[PDB]
């Protein structure tokens, strides 16, 4: 009356645990996982086990199920190479590293200030004036060529654009980094991040048993990076700490002043979750940036449809900016449609606390279910034409569908932030500029704990 199958008659992938291992021992790394897996769907079908209890699927038709699952305390797989830094120095985790009852304690004290509608309005006009002075800033530089336009490699300034955003929303300093040179500081945080990615795949697929003393260099390596981390992240909470005690201001003044204020959160768990924030508010969202502005580039035809949209509200987006959520949709679809392509974060994970049935196959608990997102987004059926960059595609209205940020209430904490900073960069650069690129070539991606672009392309800059 529905059919369940065995668990043991999954198609199973062919690879075998430990050469994979010693793969990634050999690359330092794996890169092409999002193809390796991509391929395997494709000749396995939407379902398939994989030992690297895993089981990973592409449809929505599952992520609803997950969701159904979902108990009062969601459980992601622990992320060992980060939560031993956490205890190696004696640090609370926060709530993208916790489980059961402690997490479901931190996210809801967490929601109303990181996520809600309203504290969106009083971050969000913040971030608008760090996209206008990234535009102001490179409409002076463009102006002074004299085919008033500039051709770079925007990664640079994008990514400093996202570290001056979100310091700004969420300790409310505004750091010299958008018009400026990068500092020192800024440069070796981003480092460090970029190591700290590189070397949690070294260590996040065996272990700590055998990783110990076949790689022990590499977590030398991955707490060092860290240190790192937690010196800028820490830096700013002790700033934010003492100007507070000092005076509680009554105007909004940032995210983490708000949970210092409350005070619902014990010191130790704010500033847990203050790293998280300040870690984890770069890479993820600067990315799908670059690949929104390469996508425009490439397409031009879709581009002018953003710029007329985005030219016509720009009047009523000057008096109020909290209006850019609701008044330019199909910059909102197109954010949509780079995420569906290049989906920073690769797979959603859960633990199932439940059985249940995955495409007509019995899923005992206790089971690690990964969804794929590249290639949930690349599945024609639920995708016509897949490989077209076409935003219209999303306002139609296919619920299930649009999951980068995840689903339930695990769903991105920062979400709501990561798009007002995007959409917001993206509006002031298109009604000032048109971006062109003679690079027409896919960029491949690569994989390094996030699905990232492997080459920045050449993009061009022309004032309007
Ligand atoms: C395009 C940008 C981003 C994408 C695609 C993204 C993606 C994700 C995904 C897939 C999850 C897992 C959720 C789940 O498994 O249910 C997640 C969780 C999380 N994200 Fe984001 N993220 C983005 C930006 C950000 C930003 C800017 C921040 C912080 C400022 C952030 C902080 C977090 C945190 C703390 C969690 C853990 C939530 C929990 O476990 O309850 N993310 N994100
Ligand atoms: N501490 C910390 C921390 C937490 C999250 C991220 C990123 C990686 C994947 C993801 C989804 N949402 C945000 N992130 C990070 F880089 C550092």
């Amino acid at each position: 009356p529905r059919t369940v199958l065995p668990f043991e008659a999954m198609p199973q992938h062919p690879g075998n645990r430990w050469l994979r291992l010693l793969q990634i021992w050999r690359e330092q790394g794996y890169e092409h996982l999002h193809l390796e897996m991509h391929q395997t769907f494709q000749e396995l079908g939407p379902i398939f086990r994989y030992n690297l209890r895993m089981v990973c699927v592409m449809l929505p038709e599952d992520v609803e199920k997950l969701q159904q699952v979902d108990s009062l305390h969601p459980c992601r797989m622990i992320l060992e190479p980060w939560v031993a830094y956490r205890q190696h120095r004696g640090h609370k985790c926060g709530v993208f590293l916790l489980n059961g009852p402690e997490w479901r304690f931190n996210r809801l004290r967490l929601n109303p200030d990181v996520l809600s509608p309203k504290a969106v309005q009083r971050f969000l006009p913040m971030v608008d004036a760090v996209a206008r002075d990234f535009s102001q800033a490179l409409k002076k530089k463009v102006l002074q060529n004299a085919r008033g336009s500039l051709t770079l490699d925007v990664q640079p300034s994008i990514f400093h654009y996202t570290i001056e955003a979100s310091n700004l929303a969420l300790f409310g300093e505004r750091l010299g980094l958008v018009g400026h040179s990068p500092s020192s500081a800024s440069l070796n945080f981003l480092h460090a991040l970029e190591v700290m990615f590189k070397s949690t795949v070294q260590l996040m697929f065996m272990p700590r048993s055998l990783s110990r003393w076949i790689s022990p260099k590499v977590w030398k390596e991955h707490f060092e990076a860290w240190d790192c981390i937690f010196q800028y992240g820490d830096n700013c909470i002790q700033k934010i700490y003492q100007e507070l005690a000092f005076n509680r201001p009554q105007h909004y003044t940032g995210i983490v002043a708000e949970l210092l204020l409350k005070a619902e959160l014990s010191l130790e768990a704010i500033k847990a979750n203050s790293m998280e924030l300040t870690a984890g508010s770069v890479d993820t969202t600067a990315f799908p940036l670059l690949m929104t502005l390469f996508e425009l580039a490439r397409n031009p035809d879709v581009q002018q449809i953003l710029r007329q949209e985005s030219l016509a509200a720009a009047a009523s987006i000057s008096e109020h900016p909290q209006k850019a959520t609701t008044e330019l949709p199909l910059l909102r679809a197109a954010l949509k449609e780079t995420l569906r392509l290049y989906p920073v974060g690769l797979f959603l994970e859960r633990v199932v606390s439940s059985d249940l049935v995955l495409q007509n196959y019995h899923i005992p608990a206790g089971t690690l279910v990964q969804v794929f997102l590249y290639s949930l987004g690349r599945n024609a059926a639920l995708f016509p034409r897949p490989e077209r960059y076409n935003p219209q595609r999303w306002l139609d209205i296919r619920n299930f569908h649009h999951v980068p940020f995840g689903f339930g209430m695990r769903q991105c904490l920062g979400r709501r932030l990561a798009e007002a900073e995007m959409l917001l960069l993206l509006h002031h650069v298109l009604k000032h500029f048109l971006v062109e690129t003679l690079t027409q070539e896919d960029i491949k991606m690569v994989y390094s704990f996030i699905l990232r672009p492997g080459t920045s392309p050449l993009l061009t800059f022309r004032a309007i």
